């Protein structure tokens, strides 16, 4: 291809670096607004404290955190060396390659160290992306409130510039961090292409291995928080829930998502090198062609960047009705912009013709059937998350017949928008089989991974709107607190439903995104452990499947189970902090936030501790115990089952948000008509809400880490599957 | 070759299938006994005439389509089974053996459209009857709790065995008719014989999906049209209404299910074993051992029905159902060893994917134990998660005291962590039955959970009989002491036909599978590969279907609930005499509107299940539906589980609550107290859930795959007609 190995090696790590620079440029310019146009003061100063505690509290979450990660990672970096080791019995001695028999490998220790490198590398960017974040998050909160002063649109740009910082910062690093490991590695891999993106595979399940604590963790705290809005009998900041809630908003859908979305790119990225890495591009030794899906990556940024921009400069806001659309153009923008940068990424470096591998056989691919592996992939995400929008905003008549439910009941409210979720997933499905239908044809599953990557060539924007969200519930609560004009007050909740609408695409997005790359791995792990039939006949899959396809359920009501008590925890620790704290309950002195956060923080992460065995130890066990034939029926059974549930969960969450706000926006006869802000329907709305909160936050994106997590897992420890299968078969 | 020999069997069977009858007729009788101060007999008369104006309202409105579509679709099976060889009469060399001649195939087409009617005709007899029992048995309960609680339990009990009973023989009796008068054509064409036969499978399985998903819509479409604006009273039709649809659901709907889920486990054991061993030898007691091992059941039943009649407080009551299960299981385990030892060769082959496989006739009885012992096992496992005794829904009460979110939230957690141990039990199962024998022990252990139908359809019928006791008694205002006796059958009841639910949806796993792999074994493919996606595709989308056909009970049951609403303002409205005094509300008409609706909700749910088949087979492979059909399998049993044990949950903490009758339950439980009120939004939350979406559910699954094995000579023949096209 046209694009030699230089010109790979010195365009990816420029673009991770404008993309750096890009975001600690519209930092700076969210730092601009100090915390004229000051109108009035004391309610800046009210501002001020309420976003401190926002911090308190959000530094508190993080620290908690940590205390878990640390041992965690240490943990299982043992736990992966000794069990990556074990293939080789730590032998020091060359080993001839797991593909081509013929010429000499690295020892599998070697590898065992290299992935154990790896696994800290990602899980340290996890991290810091989040925590970055999170700092960021924290920081324009107020300084959106603030800019509402002046307007919805001057509000709205520094309120997505700070969005923006988070999912490019984000990508960035994800990007570099990898691109750094490879060359590292790939000094003492030197030839061993296979070897070398078999150790370069650990960086995948590093991030994915956070996103669970990240996304599972501290998703059952920010609902935990939320669904901690519980009398009798005393929403102040008196309730020191009430903002360990606006902390979570940023938890749950920054940390959150970002680490869920994080995941889904690293671990998409190391399956679509280790079936390239057997491939023609491989085996030749090709860089730009192997480092293809990070020239997707990198221009991805690239087009982002200016995608961005037309949002933040070019165009600009005026009315609060064009602010929903702005952030939906930006998809659309990007989606479109993204085909023409992948167009050319493929022309420019790719050979016209070369041999991708599966189960043996070296396939033919033209190059054009790489770009409509990204495309297919790009474009059902736009589709995907419209679907979706439909099935979760209020605009749309679903969520309105949902409203009206409430009319007639709270049961009915619930039993309408439990089948709305359930009738929300066939589209995505159906879109889901045509990308996988496409892909699997044209490349083979390093076409399923290129797809998976198409879904996340966008992931900027992507992020910075599903990062805008939050920062509006804390900008809008900020204001409700702090207790500003209602001027003020209207055009934040006008921010407020339109991430409300735009947060629903989020995790939408998200849970495709997810079975597109617990799928890319799951083939990728087939072929590691040189499997070429999964006979759903033979009993060893079909009950591995069957069990495989509980798996989620089961997941799922411990995640249920686990934010349901929780929030009982939280309630149980104001009634505490009011009846120890002097001041509080006569209302002299405040509560302490950073307790609540932290007393509460731990007990999610207690919580989350058997989910995440279950995740982590449901391979090992399986794997171990009968072999990897079995494992790859579970594996199966958990993606096809899973997607399921965490589609329909998450969107009558969404659903029921919906339903509730838009009988608080009151913006039509029939918002108005079911809709005095405390009525009969109101309440069998809300009641309806705090089920969703869950299934919204909690439930229905845990799910995605279950399938993900899973596959990296059983992909990594491939090898030690392989050499010391089913043992339960041994015996017998 | 078998001890008891070819004529002993033909002789035994329908004996058996007789005496079943003829101990359903002396229930029946013996329950006439009980005749129907004074006005209150009279109250309870006027309930009991009007709950029979509505069921058989019911069923006639619904016998509206049955006949219409049976003879529809009939015409739909002959022509497609027929133009698989041409509509060829000439005889063709046998596809089980290369040498040997089998018959025509439009004679297979003939003769599966003979058995499909039949299959449809003894479903909708079973359930006709049935009801005719329910209704006539309902007020006879409440009526002898005037003679105390195990006068009253006994009456109730004896009724639903009649049912249980007179379903168990008419389905063993129809098909052993059906076999000879097919016999008689296909003669040493046993495999010709029992491809034709599994039409009555595919017969029984259709009028489930207008048993439990049509009369499902109703049955809580009516219980969930308890609604204000504005005001159990009587002059509300919908209250009635209910009366009958708690009876339709749980009598038509469960007797059609499990009428269904045994006819195609024979079905399926039937096909496999044709071209088997037994089937290729001509070996008749070793073929219908399904049949004997069915027909001693009857027998194990009927000694064990009497110890819940004649060998043996309101406490007492709900081990007088749990004895009846392990009663009946450990003597069917003689009872089946029995049928093993007497009806089984030492040793023999059995047909999967080609190869006949060495079994030995222990193995095979190792095949009907781990069913039937999985079938004990699984509804104790439900017991625990959907019972108010023990601990889970005792948590879930509890929830009631915080938020009415909190119910629903500690709900969905429950039904969702039911799942797992149920799943295992399945799983256990499958991996002891492909071993001993193959796909035939499948289909043998699925007969071995159903081997106990007879008392196990009974507790499942004694269930709604006594909530209507409870509501007769309510409507008729009797004695305080009568009320809380009928009321203490309604509660054991409302924790025995939980249970019966989820043995209905371990049975169908285990028979879904049975016909999947019997699918597989007339398709002729040799594997099925998760990665090849012509099958993953499949695979995916299979998930896919039953959270679409969730989707659609869900807001058929949902919006029909609501129309009953809009039928009792009408009511209301237009009558002469009502919301006065003077007139009681026509309850003939308030079912018609009602079942109609449903029945109209029902078509596209309905739908989905019947062409999904059709449409993938023919668009692309059997490869392709081989694909969807595991995929249905693994997701929609999981959706099955969490929804009606979910549902089970709530109802039961509603139903803990208003009992009050330990400490903690008096804790939340005054009758409409701040709890009460958001337990009680749990059970109609659950409603649909408990008797609709969950239990319609294990049909899509079934049903799903007993076309697919009936129309799988006509996808082989013409199947990827898109492949095909490219
Ligand atoms: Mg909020
Ligand atoms: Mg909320
Ligand atoms: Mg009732
Ligand atoms: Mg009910």
């Amino acid at each position: 291809a046209i694009l030699p190995d230089l010109g790979t090696e010195i365009l990816i790590p420029v673009c991770a670096v404008i993309g750096i620079a890009f975001a600690l440029f519209q930092w700076l310019l969210v730092s601009k607004v100090k915390l004229e146009g000051i109108n009035d003061h004391n309610v800046v100063v009210k501002c001020a404290e309420i976003q401190n505690a926002i911090s308190e509290g959000a530094t508190s979450f993080l620290f908690t955190e940590y205390k878990y990660v640390g041992i965690f990672m240490v943990a299982f970096a043992i736990l992966i060396f000794l069990f990556l080791g074990s293939v080789e019995g730590f032998s020091t001695s060359p080993q001839a390659c797991s593909y081509d028999k013929t010429k000499t490998c690295k020892p599998a220790l070697a590898t065992a160290i290299f992935s154990t490198v790896s696994f800290l590398l990602g899980g340290v960017t996890s991290l810091v992306s989040g925590f970055l974040g999170m700092k960021i998050a924290t920081y324009a909160n107020a300084r959106t409130t603030l800019e509402a002063r002046k307007g919805v649109g001057k509000a709205f740009i520094t309120a997505f510039r700070s969005g923006a910082v988070m999912g490019f910062l984000l990508a960035a690093n994800g990007l570099l961090v990898l691109y750094i490991a490879i060359n590292l590695f790939k000094i003492y891999y030197g030839d061993d292409w296979g070897g070398l993106f078999e150790a370069i595979t650990g960086y995948g399940l590093g991030g994915s291995s956070m996103a669970l604590f990240g996304r599972v963790g501290g998703g059952i705290y920010t609902k935990a928080a939320d669904v901690g809005a519980d009398l009798v009998g005393k929403d102040d900041p008196r309730n020191p829930a009430v903002i360990a809630d606006n902390v979570g908003d940023n938890v749950g859908d920054i940390a959150g998502m970002g680490s869920d979305l994080f995941g889904s790119y690293a671990e998409s990225s190391c399956a679509a090198l280790v079936v390239a890495s057997i491939s023609s591009f491989g085996l030749n030794h090709e860089l730009t062609a192997m480092l293809y899906p990070l020239i997707v990556s990198s221009v991805g940024i690239l087009v982002c960047l200016l995608t961005t921009l037309f949002a933040t400069d070019f165009f600009e806001i005026k009315a609060v009705k064009e602010i929903e659309p702005a952030l939906k153009k930006q998809l659309v923008i990007s989606t479109v912009l993204m085909t023409i940068g992948v167009a050319v990424v493929s022309f420019v470096a790719l050979p016209t013709s070369f041999t991708i591998f599966n189960f043996g056989v070296q396939k033919d691919v033209k190059s054009w059937q790489l770009f409509l592996c990204v495309a297919v992939g790009l474009w059902a995400g736009l589709i995907i998350g419209f679907v979706t929008e439909y099935y979760t905003s209020n605009a749309y008549s679903p969520v309105q017949d949902v409203a009206d439910s409430c009319r007639t009941g709270a049961a009915t409210n619930v039993i309408f928008g439990l089948a709305l979720g359930y009738k929300s997933v066939i589209i995505p499905i159906f879109a889901i089989a045509i990308s996988i239908f496409v892909s699997f044809t044209f490349a083979a599953m390093y076409g399923i991974a290129v797809a998976a990557l198409g879904m996340l060539s966008t992931i900027a924007t992507g992020l910075a709107i599903d990062a805008y969200g939050p920062i509006s519930d804390n900008a809008g609560g900020i204001a409700e607190m702090a207790g500003m004009s209602h001027r003020i007050r209207e055009r934040t909740d006008a921010l407020d439903a339109a991430g409300n609408t735009t947060a629903a695409i989020g995790k939408g997005f998200a849970i495709g995104s997810a079975a597109l790359v617990s799928l890319a791995l799951f083939g990728a792990f087939v072929s590691r452990a040189s499997i070429t039939t999964v006979d759903v006949l033979t009993p060893k899959v079909f009950i591995g499947l069957i069990v495989g396809a509980m798996l989620p359920y089961w997941f799922s009501a411990m995640t249920m189970k686990s934010v349901g008590s929780a929030a009982l925890k939280m309630v149980e620790e104001v009634r505490r902090q009011f009846n120890t704290i002097p001041g509080l309950m006569e209302g002299t002195a405040k509560p302490d936030y950073a307790t609540c956060v932290k007393i509460s923080t731990d007990a999610s992460i207690k919580e989350m501790i058997p989910p995440g065995a279950l995740v982590m130890l449901t391979p090992l066990v399986v794997g171990i115990l009968f072999g990897v034939e079995t494992l790859s029926g579970v594996l199966a059974g958990s993606l096809v089952s899973g997607v399921q549930i965490a589609i329909s969960a998450s969107n009558t969450g969404g659903a029921w948000d919906n339903a509730k706000k838009y009988i608080e926006a009151g913006a039509s006869e029939h918002a108005r008509s079911l809709g005095p802000k405390g009525s009969d329907c109101h309440k069998a709305a809300v009641i309806g809400d705090t089920i969703g909160d869950p299934l919204k936050d909690t439930s229905g994106p845990s799910l995605n880490i279950l399938i993900k997590l899973m596959a990296v897992e059983s992909l990594v420890f491939a090898p030690f599957f392989a050499t010391h299968g089913g043992l339960l078969f041994k015996i017998f």
